[PDB]
């Protein structure tokens, strides 16, 4: 016998970019709680539903985790713009739901059931502007991209604008692109004819490596700035050396010294060979949410005696009110969902010179 906790992240399309790395830490997260026990001495068992890359998709397997696998709750989406379609399901349904990394304005608003790991771009993005200014503190004539067609992307291009604004920097333009484009060719070169000093760019991974690279293409030499979809060594492959030096924001540090983020990264640098990133440490955390809530749970009111229905209200309530020492530092839930979380970085693209190869590089 066994706890079934649903894990619908995009496994496949451009979306798994961000996804795979969420699987990751899912996976080191199982390991870790069954091999101390899982829930009291029952061991959780994690159910993998792919959303692929659009709301249908997350909307049957959000459907699918708990009508068919039952679950108890369920870790995901990917995307906040899957969030917003799929996690009414979850809401109507009365089944929780924890976002490792939808860091959109509004989640954890859309209902009772939902709550996030993941701080939201408000607090998230200013901090990758400072660091900019803080290297060059010259820069004067900013140009912002963003894509138009995913709902985080929006919410966090707002963000930086905001923040533009109030570091007293001119805002030279903002240009629309598409996750799905693959050339930026013309909003590339119109922004570039206005000689910015920083360019920020919020999209996605594949889009976002594409526009890096074509910036620099093109004769680009200032500054830029990644938002969260960018936040993956998979834009290496696409910017190539090309990627040097943009910077990232993080809500997550390997070298926070919390001792389940030693053994956290101890067993991630193990297996991959490099450093975990942000998005894999959140993924753990959800799945740390709910094991440590199951076994605050089970302790109080026996989880194998409850039916389905009141179990996952009940964890619901449990979970919303529970202090976890996750790899992402100390966090807790605001009463609607929120994360409540203290420590935010930066880190900085660092290529080889062949291109081949990178690493994210923490900014003190
Ligand atoms: C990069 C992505 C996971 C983003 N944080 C979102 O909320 O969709
Ligand atoms: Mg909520």
């Amino acid at each position: 016998n066994t706890i079934p906790i649903g894990i619908a992240l995009a496994q496949t399309s451009n979306v798994a970019l961000l996804g795979q790395e969420q699987v990751a830490g899912a996976k080191i997260a199982e390991k870790y709680f069954n091999d101390k026990g899982g829930v009291n001495g029952t061991p959780i068992k994690l159910i993998f539903q792919d959303t692929a890359g659009d709301e249908a998709g997350t909307i049957n397997a959000f459907q699918t985790l708990i009508n068919k696998d039952k679950v108890v709750g369920i870790v995901g989406p990917t995307l906040s713009q899957q969030a917003f379609s799929a996690n009414p399901i979850a809401e109507r349904a009365k089944v929780p739901v924890v976002g490792p990394s939808n860091t959109a304005k509004g989640i954890p608003e859309i209902g009772d059931y939902v709550a996030r790991v993941s701080a939201p771009v408000s607090v998230v993005a200013p901090n990758s502007v400072k660091a900019a200014l803080k290297q060059n503190p010259n820069i004067k004539k900013v140009a912002v991209f963003f894509a138009q067609n995913d709902a985080f992307s929006k919410s966090e291009t707002e963000i930086f604008q905001q923040t533009v604004k109030d570091q007293g920097l001119e805002l030279v333009t903002v240009q629309k692109f598409q996750t799905t484009d693959t050339d930026f060719q013309s909003q590339a070169t119109n922004a570039i004819n206005l000689k910015p000093d920083l360019v920020i760019i919020s999209g996605l991974a594949a889009d976002g490596g594409n526009l890096v690279r074509q910036l620099r293409e093109l004769g680009y030499q200032g500054a830029i700035i990644g938002g969260d979809g960018l936040n993956t060594s998979n834009v290496f492959a696409v910017c190539k050396a090309l990627c040097d030096g943009v910077l990232i924001a993080q809500a997550y540090s390997p070298e926070y010294t919390g001792e389940i983020n030693k053994a956290f990264r101890q067993a991630y640098v193990d297996q991959y060979k490099k450093e975990p990133p942000q998005f894999s440490a959140q993924a753990f955390a959800a799945v740390q949410v709910y094991v440590e809530s199951l076994k605050a749970l089970d302790t109080k009111n026996k989880v194998s005696k409850i039916q389905l229905p009141e179990l996952r209200t009940e964890l619901n309530k449990q979970l919303l009110t529970g202090k976890y020492n996750t790899p992402l530092g100390e966090i807790s839930f605001t009463p609607i969902g929120e994360v409540v979380q203290k420590d935010f970085y930066v880190a900085q693209i660092k290529m080889e010179k062949d291109g081949s190869q990178g690493k994210f590089t923490f900014l003190k």
